Parts: structure tokens; sequence; C-alpha cells
């Protein structure tokens, strides 16, 4: 049931978590003085979210952070990461500070500390404040840099005495794809957009600005609080496997061009620098260049990479063309594929995307490894999610989940006994929460969420995680 999984099965000092952010479970999205953020307006639209919904109340942890962190203490985990509502703490996003914001999130930290939880906490997940949306445009504008320095500056002075782990930003790749390639993220933007928009050249005007506040926000901690604080600051990005279809180069390739697509858009630049050859190659005048400073500025800037890791695709090549540019996702040229020698690759959660492909895992972390020399990584996600309209019992009874988890630590276990950098491991969700477009329709948790009652009950994964962890 445990599969031989247990703390000795891990490093010493081995860091086991769970994981959720801001809009996704705190609620009082429009109370304790907390301003909108892009999601709130986008959530309200009617047809945006399954069944019209959003994150007004959403497992209101506003209100039952305490429950919770008892919770998430009794099942042995070491760690909890979560993010701060930007919005929560500057309405506006630059200016006035919310007092009764800056309140919840001290007492969250504090309660967090006495319970003898490591706060890991994130500084943006998805919530760019709606004003700073409608007076600068968002992270089309360069400017964005200034002001997210100045919000990181006000939560390294404000907590930072306390929290000793930071990230950034997560997943910058979906915020680019979603919210600006294929639009169905706010600003939701795109070539054929209502909202206007350019999916050729808009997704790399944003990951480039990503970076560069990532690197002025780092800048500015190891610069003016590092020395007090002692604090790390890292990034989270998402990593899914590709896996070559066949052993041709054509095949070979295409893995390749898919892996620098994704994740090399930003680790070339954390960890050398500079994009990828393949990029640089492919996208050429549209993808901006890094001035020396700025490149130097960005390399390095990392305290240790977040990945966010799922799942895993067979990838196709073909002769490379020229090409009319479109689209980042057509840039790549490339084919994903379902199956291989007749079989899938693995089979699916409650989410499309999410194929339950064990041995990606260890893809992931090994190839990491392998070329970009070994830097410090933390899995900042894992997990699946059930369907909607299952009876309570059936989502307590998560067997499938449990497979999951056995399966999944099971692989980063074969990679990390190869030598890889992997400090810790957090667990996507501790509750069921709202999950963006699909909203209240897919579960993630390894505690339920009563959405009517808003009540907890763990299910058979949190008892299995209560196990495997135990002192
Ligand atoms: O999917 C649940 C949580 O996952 C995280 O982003 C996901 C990515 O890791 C994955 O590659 O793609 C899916 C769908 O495109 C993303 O949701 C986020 O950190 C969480 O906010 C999200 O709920
Ligand atoms: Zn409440």
């Amino acid at each position: 049931w445990l599969g031989g999984l247990s703390r000795a099965a891990f490093p010493k000092r081995f860091v086991f978590g769970t994981v959720t952010s801001a809009y996704q479970v705190e609620g009082m999205a429009a109370s304790g003085g907390r301003g909108p953020s892009i999601w709130d307006a986008f959530a309200h639209t009617p047809g945006n979210v399954a069944g019209n919904q959003n994150g007004d109340v959403a497992t209101d942890q506003y209100h039952r952070y305490k429950e919770d962190v008892n919770l998430m203490k009794s099942l042995n985990f070491d760690a909890y990461r979560f993010s701060i509502s930007w919005s929560r703490i500057f309405p506006d996003g630059e200016g006035r500070v919310n007092q009764e914001g800056v309140a919840y999130y001290n007492n969250l930290i504090n309660y967090l500390l006495q319970k003898g939880i490591t706060p890991y906490v994130n500084l943006y997940h998805y919530d760019l404040p709606l004003a700073l949306e409608k007076k600068y445009g968002g992270w089309l504008n360069a400017k964005m840099a200034d002001l997210f320095t100045e919000y990181a500056d006000f939560c390294f002075k404000t907590f930072g005495n306390r929290v000793k782990h930071w990230f950034t930003f997560n997943q910058p790749r979906i915020v680019a794809l979603l919210g600006y390639d294929q639009g169905t993220n706010p600003p939701k933007r795109c070539t054929k957009c209502a909202a206007g928009g350019n999916s050729a050249t808009e997704p790399y005007i944003v990951a480039h600005n990503f970076l560069l506040s990532h690197a002025a926000a780092v800048a500015r901690y190891r610069t003016k609080y590092q020395a007090a604080q002692q604090g790390k600051v890292g990034i989270v990005l998402d990593f899914n496997w590709y896996e070559a279809l066949s052993n041709s180069t054509e095949d070979q390739a295409a893995a390749q061009r898919a892996r620098d697509f994704h994740i090399g858009w930003y680790l070339d630049p954390l960890i050398n620098g500079h994009y990828p050859q393949i990029m640089q190659d492919l996208v050429k005048d549209r993808l901006p260049k890094f001035t020396p400073e700025q490149a130097r500025l960005v390399k390095g800037s990392a305290d240790y990479i977040g990945i966010n890791q799922y799942t895993a695709s067979y990838m196709k090549g073909q002769q490379l063309m020229q090409q009319t540019p479109t689209s980042y996702s057509a840039d790549w040229q490339v084919t994903y594929v379902f199956a291989k020698n007749g079989k899938p690759i693995g089979p699916q959660a409650n989410s499309n995307w999410l194929y339950i492909v064990p041995w990606g895992m260890y893809g992931c972390v090994n190839y990491i490894k392998q070329k970009y020399g070994n830097p410090t990584v933390v899995i900042t996600e894992n997990g699946m999610d059930q369907p909607a309209n299952l009876s309570r019992d059936q989502y307590l009874r998560d067997t499938t989940r449990v497979h999951f988890y056995r399966s999944y630590l099971t692989q980063l276990k074969k990679a990390i006994d190869e030598g890889a950098n992997v400090a810790g491991y957090f667990a996507w969700s501790l509750l069921d929460n709202f999950e963006w477009l699909s909203g209240y329709t897919s579960k993630f948790g390894i505690v339920y969420v009563d959405f009517n009652t808003l009540e907890r009950h763990p299910k058979a994964s949190a008892y299995w995680f209560r196990d495997m962890l135990k002192h």
C-alpha cells in the first residue's frame, strides 16, 4: 500500500508538502479590502468558467486556515506552499496597502510556524491586479518589472523575517500560452481574439518580461534583504515530459525541440543566460534579445527551480520548413501523438490533458539533471483530479489517486537514487478547490471539500500520505 515508500526512502531532510494558491482557495474575493484581479473579472463574465462558477467563496480558507493547518500537520507534512494575493495587499497593485490583507497572511504564516510547518510562499499565481491590467497593459509592458519589484519588496520587508523560502512566479508558460497564444485565459488575447492580440509575437513579449521581472525581484532581495533575512527565492516552471515516438533522427529532434520550446524557454536563460538555440533559429526577430547586462542579471537568479510535473507525450518529427509565423505553438514544428505501438501512453484522469504517466516524472528530473548541470530542483506540484458529481464516499475512496502518488513517487525516488538534486516534493492539492476554467468540476485535493457545506474530509490518499510520512 506504501509500496516500500517512506521518509527513509528519501534523502535526509527531504521536504514533503501540499500546495494551494490564493484565488483558488482563499475566498473573500471582494472583502477584507481586497481589490479585483483579472481572474475576478474573467470569472464573473458569463460563459468563461464551467457552470459560471468563480472564486468568491472558494474553500473559504480565509476563515478556516487554522483548521486546514491542523489538518496538514496531522497528515505529517513538513511544509505548505501557498501564494499571496497581490491585490489583497495592493487593491490597485500599487500605492495604498491593505492592512487587513497584511494581517491575514501574518496570521497564516505565524500559525504555520507555530505548528511546525514551513511556509513556502509564492508572490504570484495568475492573479494580476485588474488595475494594473487596465493602466499598464499587464505583462505586455516592460514596466511590470518595477511594479512587480516594489510588490516583492513590500513582501520581503513585511514577512521576510519569518518566510525564508520564496517563489516569484508560477508557470509563466501557461500565462503566455493560454493568455496570449490561445486566448483561453485572461486577458484572452490572441490573433483572432476580440480583445486584440498577436499569437506569433505576444507570447514571447510576455515571457521575456516575466524573466526580467523575476531577475529584478531577486536582485532587490539579494542586495537589500538577504543579508539580514538569509532567505531564498526560486521560480516555478511547468514541465511535462516529451518522448520521441521512434528512434529516428526526425523524431528524436522533435522531442528535443518540444523540450526546448517548453522548458528551455525559461531554463536556458535562468541557467545559461540565453534563449535556446533552436528558438533563436526558428523564432528569430520575434524573440526579444537580452542585452548583456539583462542576461547577466537573469542568469543564476534562481536559488532553486520549482517543477510542476504532471504528464508526458509522444512527439513525432518532420523536415523543418520555412513558414509564415502564426503562433508560438506552431513554431515548434512538432506533432503530438496519442499512442505508440498501438498502446496509449497512459490512462487519463478527469482533465483531458492529464495522462497518468509515472515514468515521465523520471524523464523530467533526469533530463534537467543531465542537461542543466543538476541544479537544485523542487517538485512544486504533482497530482490528479477526480470528476464532478460523485458521492462523498466515492471521493474519499480515491484508490486511483493513491496509485498515482505511489507510482510517481517511486519514479522520483529512482531519479533521486541516480543523483538528481531534488530538495522536496509538493502534492497538488491539499483541498479540492477552484480549478480555473473547470471551476468546481475538477477535484485535485487529497482532502475532500463539500462545496455546499464547505466541510473538510480527508481522502484515502490523505491517509496514504500520513502513513508514508510518519516520523
Ligand atoms: O492543474 C491543476 C493545477 O496545475 C497547475 O498548472 C497546471 C500545469 O501544471 C499543467 O501543465 O497544465 C494544467 C492545465 O493546462 C495546469 O492547470 C497550477 O499551478 C494550478 O493553479 C492548477 O490548478
Ligand atoms: Zn467564511
